[PDB]
């Protein structure tokens, strides 16, 4: 019969990249 | 024979932090 | 004899969502 399943695979890729931030605040009064 | 290969690996790491969002409104007129 | 190694793992999360940007620029003069 089969031999012993092998050992665990290796860890997947990093995931995307994040998305872009929100909208900074909005400036000083002129 | 080899036996079956083995278990799928984990999840990667979480990718990369996203950018900076854009720049903040223009302030309120002077 | 036991298997060769399993499948790399799934890609990570997506990143964590980037700061909020730049302040805007200074409002028009009054």
């Amino acid at each position: 019969p089969p031999g012993p399943p092998g050992p665990r695979g290796p860890p997947g890729p990093p995931g995307v990249p994040g998305p872009p931030g929100p909208p900074g605040y909005p400036g000083p009064p002129g």
